[PDB]
């Protein structure tokens, strides 16, 4: 059930994998990152292996491949957080009860960003005692997105007259996307830590 | 992995199924509703064969199998609900971010059907139909709540993410527990009712 090139944790449900520079796996992290993040330099990456978070993603993604009757569901996306939120982000994900309000907020969710500069600010990745920023790479079930407004506690429906059969996801513009809003518990799979600094 | 007593749904993966009362399954469920609600009418009982929330929630369920290294982790509750609100559960399950919440932000269910039956749970609609679910709860470990909780207690401060997996009014002689993560409550039937 577990990816086969996860490290063997010997009955563990959990482990922190810091990656090597220059595994193909780390290289595409680092340029991900490097896109829009040149600025900074990366102290280290660190696959995350969470069986339980894994195990409850996965079922939603087949759910939503399923639903949406294509396997164009998940995007790679950025999150950045304060330290203090990193061991819970680890071990349990991503929870919008713990969401900050967003500066332009598209709904009351958790936000993931398409670029790694936007994550990078201050705001999210706050610098910590030691001056390290803390960034997630995130799987995303975006599925079928739409423009999101602030009111939103739940992605809207696709049709007023159907109000359960729901959006996935939300975003700030159909046409060239940069943030998107996930609403559910599972619709995002923190993969890889990274930490960073100016 | 659907359950034996559930009805075949010819390739689909969500179907509503009323009841015929007088069978064991009706008898059941509505025996428990009777044990504090006998003074009520009920106008049907419906079987929620919903197959991605229950996939969801058997996950949830192992996994809090395992977590709890036993099988003690699940109790029948009940929840009482607005009209407008039961096509969301029925399809969606409980969703926190949808009354007092004394003790947490999640979603509440009663140990008494009498407790779910008020009316500011069980809201009349125009003719005065009220509905109410019996639901499956990942209860797990439980400690006592209290308000602002966003998610339940660690067991430890010492292990700040090792959380209790619920929380009760009253961890001796509990009446109503409190759930804050999507999937740990199943909606396994729909009781229509009346005073
Ligand atoms: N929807 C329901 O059926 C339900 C709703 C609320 C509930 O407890 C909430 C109160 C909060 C103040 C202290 C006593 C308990 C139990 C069940």
């Amino acid at each position: 059930n577990l990816p086969e090139h996860w490290t063997d944790m010997n009955h563990q449900l959990f482990c922190m994998v810091q990656l090597e520079p220059g595994q193909s796996e780390y290289n595409t992290i680092k340029d991900k990152f490097t896109r829009t993040c040149s600025s900074y330099a990366i102290e280290k990456i660190e696959r995350i292996q969470n069986a339980f978070l894994w195990q409850s993603y996965q079922v939603k993604k087949r759910q939503m491949d399923i639903k949406n009757d294509h396997k164009n569901n998940e995007r790679l996306l950025f999150h950045g957080t304060d330290a203090d939120s990193v061991p819970y982000v680890n071990q349990h994900g991503f929870n919008r009860s713990c969401a900050g309000k967003n500066a332009v907020s598209y709904g009351k969710g958790t936000y993931f960003a398409v670029d790694a500069s936007y994550s990078a600010k201050d705001t999210y990745s706050k610098p910590d005692s030691n001056g390290r920023k803390h960034m997630y790479v995130v799987r995303v079930l975006t599925g079928v997105f739409t423009k999101g407004r602030a009111g939103l506690v739940t992605p809207p429906p696709k049709n007023p007259h159907n109000p359960t059969d729901l959006f996935d996801s939300v975003t700030n513009n159909t046409r060239s996307p940069k943030l998107f809003v996930v609403f559910f518990d599972n619709q995002a799979y923190p993969e890889y830590l990274i930490t960073f600094t100016a």
